[PDB]
């Protein structure tokens, strides 16, 4: 249940051993006969755009890596003679309108034989609020590399579309074993145990968390992610914050997320408030002391060195820390979840892996080069299967239960589902105005818990 070695190894095995039980004809007709979502269509027939391409880091299945340059990355060595990019790098970094999408936790490592890269896309934002890419770079600097092939949007058509191509693969990689097994699924089960270690039933706490929570590599990128979890990076105000995605009107998993924060945190501190009336009472309740540190130093693994909370001093720190919680177990696995259909059924989208290495010249880029390296049949048609198993509930906020007694703790709960209604009603009325709805985060698409 931890994230050790170790652990981590063993959570692997049981995620291939779930995704094994469909490789088989279950919903064979759904599936590869049936009608697929009307994204789905939308981006078979616009994945070349890239429009399409740079989208996807704002909206789609993996919204978590983008962004807002403040300097110029280290590894984007210029080679001699490209004074354009480098004007027109500069030129954005200015304007403030550069941004990343830096995928270098995959850099150095090997993966029935798949090849990896660890790329970096350059992309601008016009005042429009589109964002056009500039430059990748497929592979990071490295002593016998020095300067990395720089693949731009006014290359040979074929060149080009393999370097996205890799920049989606890597994002498939980074988006399934960091951003969904790692900081949901894996995260959750710390949580999980947690509670059900430390804090006793009646526990007020355990009965807030408990409707949310019943019940190689790879290992290599697993561990590395696991080691880079931070607690910023699990709460969307700090994290968007910190990202650069605030003040970002096109920016709709931004948007919603952050608007789902703030119910969820209201909802949070109108139970904790009730419970723990002030600070005292936090700092002195000993059982949820030691839930505190089985979380951050035993199941994180000593994360106390990256934001996580050793003691609760507060019900802001609290508050803060609940909030993620639920977060974490309900509104992100949806809106890192609810995707997969949609996005990763074009299976040229989102490769889930590549057969040939990576390109180191825009030179001789052949349909045999690409071809070559995309998924063979076999791969990618069971990539469409599992993309369709993952993406009868009880929805957010509507555990029937009520493991709180009083008429306060009702009316608190009571709100919760009145503005999780009045976000409901603004997404959907928003999402009708646009051909490129988002919707991974409705309300009442996200379940009360992961599953
Ligand atoms: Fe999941």
């Amino acid at each position: 249940w931890t994230l050790k070695a170790g652990a981590l190894e063993m959570a692997l095995k049981r995620v291939y051993t779930l995704l094994s039980s469909w490789n088989c004809l279950e919903d064979f007709d759904q599936i590869f006969w049936g009608q697929k979502s009307a994204l789905a269509e939308k981006v078979r027939q616009c994945w070349q755009d890239d429009e399409l391409f740079s989208y996807q880091f704002l909206n789609g299945a993996n919204p978590m890596l983008l962004r807002r340059s403040t300097s110029l990355p280290s590894r984007l060595v210029l080679p001699s003679g490209m004074e354009e990019l480098r004007a027109q790098l500069e030129k954005e970094l200015q304007n403030g309108s550069l941004f990343e999408a830096d995928f270098i936790l995959l850099d150095g490592i090997p993966a029935e034989k798949q090849y990896l890269a660890a790329p970096l896309v350059m992309l601008k934002m016009e005042p429009n609020g589109k964002l056009q890419p500039m430059v990748i770079q497929i592979q990071p600097p490295n002593p016998s590399s020095p300067t990395p092939t720089l693949f731009l949007p006014s290359d040979p058509p074929l060149a080009w579309l393999l370097a996205k191509s890799w920049v989606r693969n890597s994002d498939f990689q980074l988006h399934e074993i960091q951003y969904h097994l790692l900081n949901t699924h894996l995260v959750a089960e710390v949580i999980a145990v947690a509670t059900m270690r430390c804090l006793p039933g009646l526990h007020p706490i355990f009965k807030f968390l408990i409707p949310h929570i019943r019940y190689g590599g790879h290992v290599q990128l697993l561990r590395r992610a696991a080691a880079q979890l931070t607690y910023c990076s699990l709460c969307p105000p700090d994290d968007l914050a910190d990202r650069g995605l605030l003040g970002l009107p096109g920016a709709l998993y931004a948007h919603d997320a952050l608007r789902l924060w703030e119910i969820i945190a209201r909802y949070v501190e109108g139970i904790v408030h009730l419970f723990y009336q002030r600070d005292d009472i936090v700092k002195g309740d000993p059982e949820l002391q030691a839930w505190c540190r089985e979380i951050t130093e035993v199941g994180l693994c000593q994360a106390q060195d990256r934001g996580f909370p050793v003691s609760f001093q507060s019900q802001s720190q609290l508050c803060h820390f609940l909030t993620m919680c639920v977060f974490t177990c309900t509104a992100q696995h949806a809106a890192i979840n609810q995707g997969q259909l949609d996005w990763y059924a074009w299976v040229p989208n989102a490769p889930c892996t590549m057969r040939m290495p990576p390109p180191t010249t825009k030179e001789d880029v052949t349909m045999a080069t690409v071809m070559g390296s995309l998924p063979d049949v076999r791969q990618a048609c069971l990539q469409m299967a599992i993309s369709w198993h993952l993406s009868d509930m009880v929805p957010l906020g509507h555990h029937k239960e009520k493991y709180f007694s009083g008429p306060k703790p009702k009316a608190v709960l009571n709100q919760f589902r009145t503005d999780l209604e009045k976000l409901e009603k603004e997404i959907t009325a928003r999402n009708e105005q646009l051909d490129w709805p988002y919707e991974y985060l409705k309300p009442s698409c996200i379940e009360n818990s992961v599953t």
